[PDB]
């Protein structure tokens, strides 16, 4: 295994769900029986336009999107109103990527909350996210189809599934992505509920580095059948597997 220091660390990069991420999600309109209460705060961007958009940061791309993208949310969610259709224009952003920045603590200029608001939003839309006060959507199905289709990545974005290749071929292909500087969507599922991040980094020891969209919150190194991060305190994330691969301009 190849030794690669964390690449999204070298680049400052740090996103979370909540505020100033959020600021152009759908604002939620519904109590869930039980549940007191949203109603009028954004929803989560979702740890899957989270993983997403800290890997665009990343390679500060695309300039300019391609394709919008338009859904409605499913009618079971209980926190719009139905029909609910969401929008992103997508094929007319020009994404400034000096005002997107790797991260955010406090004093940035509205033009820099806009921006990042902004990519949240649409990144969330481009994978048909549930929307809610934590916000889920079906992962690499979505997130490879959003790279190519609506954000203009190079044709070798794909999903590769955990049961599909033994476990050296599985574990060759993180590499090769790492020894490349593309970090690597990667998601799975446990006891603990199913949740999506990016591995950006390896020790050269089997350990690979972990962004989990939380701020930081746990980042740190883990093994591939043990991505139990501090903050489950519970079974993690280690069925299921399936990342995105190919992610490059
Ligand atoms: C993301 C988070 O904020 O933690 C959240 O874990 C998530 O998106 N989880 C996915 C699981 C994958 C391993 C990413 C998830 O639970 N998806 C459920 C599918 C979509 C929800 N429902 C509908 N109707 N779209």
């Amino acid at each position: 295994q190849p030794v690669v220091k964390s690449l999204l660390d070298s680049k400052g990069i740090h996103y979370n769900q909540g505020n100033p991420y959020n600021l152009l999600t759908p604002v939620i309109e519904k109590v869930k029986p039980g549940e007191q209460s949203f109603v009028g705060q954004h929803a989560a961007t979702g740890c899957v336009a989270t993983a997403t958009a800290q890997i665009m940061k990343y390679h500060n791309y695309p300039n300019k999107g391609l394709k919008d993208y338009t859904y409605t949310l499913s009618s079971n969610n209980p926190y719009f109103n139905h029909p609910k259709n969401l929008f992103a224009a997508i094929s007319t952003r020009q994404y400034n990527w000096n005002n997107i920045l790797p991260t955010y603590s406090g004093r940035e200029s509205n033009v820099q909350k806009m921006a990042i608001s902004e990519l949240m939003a649409d990144v969330g839309i481009s994978v048909d996210m549930d929307y809610g006060p934590s916000s889920g959507s079906a992962g690499s199905s979505r997130v490879q189809r959003a790279l190519k289709e609506n954000f203009g990545y190079n044709q070798s974005v794909h999903q590769i599934n955990r049961s599909d290749f033994s476990k050296q071929d599985w574990e060759a292909q993180i590499d090769k992505e790492l020894s490349q500087n593309q970090p690597v969507y990667y998601q799975g599922v446990g006891k603990v509920g199913g949740h999506a991040f990016v591995i950006d980094g390896a020790d050269g020891r089997n350990f690979y580095h972990v962004n989990w969209g939380w701020g930081g919150v746990s980042d740190g190194f883990f093994r591939l059948d043990a991505l139990n991060p501090s903050a489950l305190g519970a079974g993690g994330f280690n069925g299921y597997q399936s990342a995105v691969v190919g992610i490059k301009p």
